[PDB]
C-alpha cells in the first residue's frame, strides 16, 4: 500500500461497536495534508488490494471505519484504519476548528500587512490587523475542516517576532 503499513492487532481506539462479520485493523502513517485530503488510496490488507477513501476531518490516533472492506460477504464486515500523523505538526483540529502558529516580522504587524500562511489545502493570505498583538488568534472562516456547521475555521496564534 501507498501509506497503510499492513494488518495488525489491537491497533487503536478498542471501543467502537462494528464488525458484524470479520473485522479489519490496520495502522497507516498519515500526513497531515492527508488528514484534509481524504481522497482514494492504496490499501493492502491480507493481500487485498482495495482503494480506500478515508473522510476528511482525520487526526493522530483517529480510528476510521470503512464498512464492506473488512468481512467480504452479506453480514458487511469495516476495516478500522488508526491513522498516525507525521512527527511534523502545524494544524490542530479541533472538532470542526483549526489552530496554527503564524509568525509575523514586527513591521507587518504594525502597518497590519498580509502574511502567506501555509495550510492542509494549499496558501492563504492573512491581512493580520494594524498595529495586532502577539497571542492573538486570526480568524479565517471557510478555511476550516467540514463537520455539523458546514465548514469550520482557522484561528492563526500571532507571533510577533
Amino acid at each position: 500500500a501507498a501509506l497503510v503499513a499492513h494488518v495488525t492487532s489491537g491497533s487503536g481506539g478498542s471501543g467502537g461497536s462494528g464488525g458484524s462479520g470479520r473485522d479489519l485493523r490496520a495502522e497507516l502513517p498519515l500526513t497531515l495534508e492527508e488528514a484534509f485530503h481524504g481522497g482514494e488510496r492504496v490499501v493492502e490488507v491480507a493481500g487485498r488490494r482495495v482503494s480506500v477513501r478515508i473522510p476528511p476531518g482525520v487526526r493522530e490516533g483517529s480510528v476510521i471505519r470503512v464498512p464492506g472492506m473488512g468481512g467480504q460477504g452479506n453480514p458487511p464486515g469495516d476495516l478500522l484504519l488508526v491513522v498516525r500523523l507525521l512527527p511534523h505538526p502545524v494544524f490542530r483540529l479541533e472538532g470542526q476548528d483549526l489552530y496554527a502558529t503564524l509568525d509575523v516580522p514586527a513591521p507587518i504587524a504594525v502597518v497590519g500587512g498580509k502574511v502567506r500562511a501555509m495550510t492542509l489545502e494549499g496558501p492563504v493570505e492573512v491581512a493580520v490587523p494594524p498595529r495586532t498583538q502577539a497571542g492573538r488568534k486570526l480568524r479565517l472562516k471557510g478555511k476550516g475542516f467540514p463537520g455539523p456547521a458546514g465548514r469550520g475555521d482557522l484561528y492563526l496564534e500571532v507571533r510577533i517576532t
